[PDB]
């Protein structure tokens, strides 16, 4: 509940409850120095739904103007649509909350959280994530936590927690992690990384620039914050300790119950592994189709009208089969090896008619980035809660449903598309010109012409050639890319009994399926001399720092060769187009 | 078709039909003085659904610009959204309407009225209203009408039927009433009343106060229009009168058919009275838990998958014995008597960072208002048929989905809300101060934490709470309370053979599951002077003026109670917030 | 791939795929001279539904904004809604499509075209429908085509293909005509035309007005241009060619399939003519009511739970059988002749306070119209990749649902409410008065207040008699109608054996049930001089240009008597109402 960072004060986080919203199931008020409000209800339903065939859990912050003091810009008078820093935050409490609950489950959970007063100095995402953790762990549903974030900026080499608006514009880097406890050492699911905006001309003064190091020491430093986090979450004045409820039972509805893996397994698993091996794209099933289809008429003898079921059973077993092959054959599904990186290919000057445009190709992903100009007045004017008035970077993203080769609706993006979007354009934003140097308006759409999975850093890399052709001056190209890592115990039987210890092996390029047979992803993006933007996802409960610095290097030097692949076309700005305005 | 209000002319309500929308059902044209033109059309569906679960009723009003003579100001050039007051207007004509029909029907009914020419200086729910209950009318549906609505202002202690915009502005209260002939004496379903915006001055120079028996007078003086318009709505030129048609029958879906009350009125009528006698929360059930599981498992002999029969059985005769009880022995579920008010709780100052902020709870309504200001620029701007531009108080009314625990999806406000917050902005305004002394903009917003039923005059008060905690100098506090009536045709036997005879029971603070034992509920809205809001609404066919008033004096006393009870915490204006803005 | 218009210059367009959006199941990129670039894109479903009851076909275009190289003006800066453009556009190359597939067909089809680069001085409309009929062929579903699109303008009495939009303002007609080929001559789907702005001024100083014969001239001069895109289309560089495909099977789910009929018309065929032979709106069904319902009676004795399939067999009986006794008898539903025209009505000012407002009614069409002004600021203001930006006349369209007599929802309009409103719209333009002589905003809005069919040039008429009635000075009041044509194989015995010879009839006014019955229909809509719009869909394999010419000399002949009815209550401008705004 308490934080000293140093030199720069102290901060207080308080978490109240008993007093407001008692007809939810939890409710929790957060303070941050009583002069930031917000509260957190979490309800759940009564009779679960079963034509779904997920979790159902959703999540709402609610950005409301009167904290502000200001009555709000719009025609009508009143806050519509959620904005964007909205939908951003929404996700980033999402996402290491769904990989807490029992897998299977089928009530309905809604996490409202309602912003009640905010300073203008201050933010509230990490203030969200905690009343958030702290209402649902007060909920009395079967979830597992509770989960702490923290957020560190670097200054002078230090690390300081909670860094408000004043203090972060002179920073180099900026971590928001989320860790919980498991036996005493912390255990991180999430962090989210980005490097501020005028990083380049502090660094050239003396400062340290933020490389790999830097990184993994930030991701150390932030573990007893999150530790004191979780123990006032867990023993304060108004907490679980002193508010003891019982536990209900909420019913599970699982994809096998008990016998069908008793007959598959036996039966149905002669090598799995061996049947993978065609290593051609048109050969791909060529021998498991068989396995499948005659798997699902002879047993149709004992189980009838539990496809569903099989489907689970052999799809689980092919999973975990193929995961062993990984870790001791070390033979990847495509045949590629760890470091191995697929066929590239870069076009530069593709759609006619334009100030900028580039097409970029990594195996199947294929990006088509535009980036257009304009007068200086066109700049986007936003107001909401957050400090953020103007933004001369725009930049889209669009995921077309024939991309993956389905048939939808196209209209109005998802959240995912936002957070795409969010993540390459502050990946990008670092190395922009300066406005008096280069006064323009730049919009830089990316649209997935083809996609496979992680076609995030290919737009960030095609958009980074799309801003050089329009003859935009960069300070250095930026590029990116995906990592995947997986951890098992395996048994080694070189000694009596069998050895069971814990190995970790790392993937480069992960496709959908390795990010499925996989525990651990990650992305990386940055220039040649420092890493810009991350963003960090996992399920463990530890992990060396040898491996995961070991990561890193694996993936700074995919970073370089890639940087290197682009560089070949085009790497100095080009002529201005006749149709752009001076 | 005609209305004398003596020395201020008279106004013309014509029905005209058999011209315009051939193919629908029914279909009226409505004309205001030869110079308001509007036509309603109403059709119904051919088969009826059976996956809903109530009666499927839609209306829609339509506002259109060329009836104004000007070209919509959106950037589309087209109006798309409705607009506040043609929602307020959607909920005035299907509140009447509903509890009309007969019960458990499935067929859609769509109700459709659209403004066709607009007099700038008159108004067109009532005309609505009006048009709309002859089309249903001529319609053939099983329609137990027809309905007649009156507006009726007081100006000079006269209250003048049909007043205009030129007319309000003097006025010191204004009535929308709705009810329909019984047998010659007219019986009111719902009424509308509010105060105007200067009743403060005109009262204070010699006009009369709008107080209880003011309210009830001009309640009364409404009728003889009320049998004039259903009596031209019969016998017009062109009515139902001269146009006979069939009716055709419609199905009907019952809860319980013929059987599951012999069943269960004989096998499960102990007391059903004894076991809410526990009086605590935690042990409510505590004995009818037990009986419902028994009945709905011993019973499953004869009827197999009827779960909902047996439900809806059980549900109403738990409904007529709890009824009995009130009327016997006059006593609540919760224990408390006929004139109590739940625990009470009032706090200032609770959202910091913000020009006033307050907490209102009341049994189990917990309300957190807040209030802002701002510049005079930041006044909303509105253009619509009406002749209102400009809204220096902007009131908000927000309804969490977790205030009364379910889930649900967090978004649009629906109706019930835009109805809520008009009736709160409109309770609000008379006592607010005069731009020239007091030039902000005012945003009031309301949410509620925790809600049981009836929790808008909740707002009502916090709202105010939260602008004399902003330092906005309010003439006079305005409260804001619910009252619930129950009559029931009663047997005594003290004479041979037993005597049947009407008794009304009048109660305070009523619940959800109050307002579904009772027949008439009502809400009143006031200072310590006169009331400013009132709303009404019943099932009724005649009550006497007595038991009426009586209501009306009970309302007064808790009205005044709570107003003592919140002037307790603070009475005066406090000292301008450091963040709100010098203008 | 080329055309040469003669003195105008030559245009290409190129076809080009394997490059762009691999994964899906077709792709095309279109060319238009190299300076105009668009993509089409069209994936088909896997597992088809079977809850739906037609064909899940949808259309997509997208507008976007780099190509004109501007940031949206938008508040958040983002491309949201359509366009009414996209809408017409989607509109214009849905329509050639359905019609082209097997019937009964349950798997979803996307087609979705994006906008990559567009010229200041071009249109896309054409591309388009071309780039999507490649890439559907491409994609190897059971589609029969290919669609050739084009677009050709009338300028000095010479038909030029393909006009750019500083060639289209000095036109006085204008063609966008899509047809295919069956046996080497050219087949027409759909034609649209429209007349231009400055039509009447052009046609004093000495051209041609655009008369019937020389629409039909048009019509003709289109055919070659189409065969050649359709070659081009068939044997490009990368074309379907070069790109053989196998055709996969897909399960097609038929309302009747082999035994319904066999029973139907064996044991229900008594005259099923007789029956309609009443007369009367009251007595209409009065036999075959009672016949439907011991059909369904009587036959659930060897087919039980299949009331749908009997259904479909008895409509699709009685269709046919109306169908042989309109060839034959010449003898219509409700009693009217060949060359008939509904009760008519017109009365002006109907509703009071407005600047202009009249009511007209045929048959059962019943449409009330209001007109009003105000200041010339008062012009819509949009902007997309056309060339338009102002908009002076402003026409809306109201389809409420108590028309037919059902009940909906009443909110957004649909795409036929945009198509409906446009059409008006543009029929419109042309006679209207100049900015100068008239500085008005008009907002002119119709609304259905009884529908049965064919109810969009009972707008336009209302339309114009509001318009008069407001004292707009129109250079001539403006009229349309709807004609329906049934061309069918009839068998003559007066030789033996059995003659079986094509036949064509023309019907006037056609209702819905006319317009299922026939098989070609088509709008007409103009003045007492000449045609201003123009729009036509047909599935046939050819016409004789003599039924054509006399199917339109009858659509004038009509024209002008509606005219004339119309012309009886107010032949001239009225007063300027005491409401409306004056600009001096």
């Amino acid at each position: 509940a308490t934080i000293d960072n140093g030199s720069f004060g102290t901060r207080t986080i308080r978490f109240e409850t008993g007093r407001l919203a008692l007809q939810a199931a939890g409710a929790v008020v957060a303070y941050l120095d009583d002069d930031n409000m917000l509260l957190s209800a979490t309800t759940a339903s009564k009779n679960p739904k079963e034509h779904f065939n997920f979790f159902p859990l959703t999540v709402d912050v609610e950005e409301r103007m009167y904290a502000a003091g200001r009555i709000p810009g719009s025609f009508f008078r009143r806050e519509g649509r959620p904005s964007t820093d909205a939908i951003l935050t929404c996700r980033l409490i999402d996402r290491p909350l769904r990989p807490s609950f029992v897998d299977g489950l089928r009530n309905e959970i809604q996490i409202v959280v309602t912003i009640l007063s905010l300073d203008p100095g201050d933010l509230y995402d990490v203030l969200a994530i905690n009343a958030a953790s702290a209402s649902t762990q007060l909920g009395g549903l079967p979830f597992s936590g509770p989960i702490g974030g923290v957020r560190v900026a670097l200054i002078d080499g230090t690390w300081v927690g909670f860094p408000t608006v004043d203090q972060i514009e002179r920073a180099v880097f900026d971590m928001v992690v989320a860790g919980r406890i498991v036996e005493g050492d912390v255990a991180i699911m999430m962090v989210e990384a980005e490097a501020t905006e005028n990083v380049v001309e502090l660094v050239e003064g003396g400062a340290q620039a933020p490389t790999e190091s830097v990184v993994a020491a930030g991701l150390e430093a932030a573990k007893p914050f999150i530790a004191a986090l979780c123990t006032a979450q867990q023993e304060l004045a108004d907490a679980a300790g002193k508010s003891g409820k019982p536990t209900v039972d909420f019913p599970v509805f699982p994809d096998y119950g008990e016998d069908v893996y008793y007959s598959v397994s036996s039966v149905a698993t002669d090598e799995l592994a061996a049947a993978l091996t065609i290593g051609g794209k048109a050969e791909r099933d060529q021998r498991i189709d068989e396995i499948k289809t005659q798997v699902v008429q002879r047993l149709a003898d004992t189980y009838e009208g539990r496809e569903k079921e099989v489907g689970a059973a052999l799809r689980a077993l092919t999973k975990k089969l193929v995961r062993q092959r990984i870790l001791t054959d070390h033979f990847r599904i495509d045949g590629r090896g760890i470091t191995d990186i697929r066929a590239l290919s870069a076009e530069v000057a593709v759609v006619p008619r334009a100030h900028g445009s580039a097409l970029f190709e990594r195996g199947e992903t294929q990006i088509l980035g535009v980036t257009t100009l304009d007068m200086i007045k066109m700049a986007q004017q936003i107001d909401s809660l957050g400090p953020e008035t103007s933004k001369r970077y725009m930049h889209h993203y669009n995921f077309p449903p024939f991309s993956t080769g389905e048939t939808g609706r196209v209209g109005s993006p998802k959240r995912r598309e936002i957070g795409h979007g969010a993540l390459a354009e502050r990946a990008l934003v670092p190395v922009l010109p300066s406005v008096e140097e280069f006064p323009y308006a730049i919009r830089q759409v990316s649209e997935a012409l083809g996609s496979n999975g992680s076609t995030s850093m290919g737009s960030v890399c095609a958009s980074t050639l799309a801003l050089l052709n329009a003859g935009v001056p960069l300070k250095a190209p930026v590029a990116g890319i995906a990592m995947g890592l997986v951890s098992d115990d395996i048994q080694v039987e070189g000694a009596v009994d069998g050895v069971v210890e814990r190995r970790f092996v790392t993937l480069t390029d992960i496709l959908g399926a390795e990010d499925a047979f996989g525990d651990m992803d990650f992305k990386v993006a940055g220039t040649k001399d420092f890493v810009t933007a991350l963003q960090l996802d996992t399920k463990l409960d530890g992990i060396p720092s040898q491996v995961l610095a070991g990561a890193l290097e694996q993936a700074k030097d995919a970073r370089l060769t890639i940087l290197e692949v682009m560089a070949e076309a085009i790497d100095r700005p080009d002529e201005m187009s006749p149709y752009a305005p001076r």
